[PDB]
């Protein structure tokens, strides 16, 4: 699952993933975090 700390981070993460770019490269650039099993926090 991908968890993003803001709407802007989500739209950034989506744009970064477009070419099929590794999920952890885009997660690190945007502040999103990839976690095993869908469950996001108070962010």
């Amino acid at each position: 699952t991908t968890c993003c700390p803001s709407i802007v981070a989500r739209s950034n993460f989506n744009v970064c993933r477009l070419p099929g770019t590794p999920e952890a490269l885009c997660a690190t650039y945007t502040g999103c975090i990839i976690i095993p099993g869908a469950t996001c926090p108070g962010d």
